[PDB]
């Protein structure tokens, strides 16, 4: 999201579009599979 240098106010929706699969990778901090795909498809969304 470039959330920190850039402030984009948009970050509510796109939080709302991937919340579950982040959860399920924060709450269970083993798992690295497929987390780069979905940075990228976040930022394409936002991007757009």
């Amino acid at each position: 999201l470039d959330a920190f240098e850039h402030t984009c106010p948009t970050g509510r929706t796109i939080y709302d579009s991937v919340y579950n699969d982040l959860i399920n990778y924060l709450a269970s901090p083993d798992q690295t599979e497929g987390f780069d795909d979905l940075i990228k498809n976040c930022r394409e969304q936002h991007e757009a």
